[PDB]
């Protein structure tokens, strides 16, 4: 037996039930733009402690497990995943992914070590990126005119969320500088999974 380090056996999520979320599949970038408002708009915790974190890599394909579309042992391959990541009081991280099947919120150590797994045994062109954005950051820059949802004649690939398009005063259209992993591109910060863990892991 070993005796661990405790607020995070306590810890209350900082958004509705998974089912009570606004959600569209295929638009996870809007989903967690979406948890980011209900974070800001109620009393509970402050986006101080939240950050958007965009998971993807040069040739847009990574590899994620747990997820809903493919239930089963073998990763769905997005071309782009986004999540929510909340820093809580005493410092352990929890990941917020309405398309996980695991727990919603789940600690941050099982979500890289179930969902992303180890960069390690990955072809590593496939290895996963994060850009993470302080989800003050991110509700103040981020726009979508969600045309990278139609096709060559402008019909929609994936039913859209049901609201306007996301907007700013700058810009209707900048998704593709929070996709790319480059750091001269876009907010935040650019972190490989090593980078990641150290920053956010306990």
């Amino acid at each position: 037996q070993f005796m661990e380090g405790p607020a995070a056996v306590h810890y209350q999520p900082a958004s509705p039930p998974r089912d009570a979320c606004v959600y569209s599949s295929c638009y996870s970038e809007e989903n967690v733009w979406k948890l980011c408002e209900y974070i800001k708009n109620h009393d509970q915790y402050p986006l101080e402690e939240c950050y958007a974190v965009f998971i993807s890599n040069e040739r847009k394909m990574i590899p994620i497990w747990k997820q809903q579309a493919r239930p089963g042992d073998g990763p769905v391959i997005w071309d782009y995943h986004v999540v929510l990541l909340h820093v809580s009081s005493g410092g352990q991280s929890f990941i917020y992914d309405l398309d996980t099947v695991l727990p919603f919120p789940c600690l941050f150590d099982t979500y890289v070590e179930d969902a992303i797994k180890s960069d390690d045994d990955i072809h590593p062109q496939f290895r996963r990126k994060f850009r993470v954005i302080c989800a003050d950051s991110y509700l103040k820059n981020f726009a979508s005119d969600r045309s990278h949802m139609k096709d060559s004649s402008g019909n929609w690939r994936e039913p859209p969320p049901p609201y306007p398009c996301i907007e700013t005063g700058d810009s209707k259209m900048n998704l593709n500088d929070f996709i790319s992993m480059d750091p001269k591109v876009g907010w935040g910060a650019v972190y490989t999974l090593s980078e990641f863990t150290h920053r956010f892991g306990s």
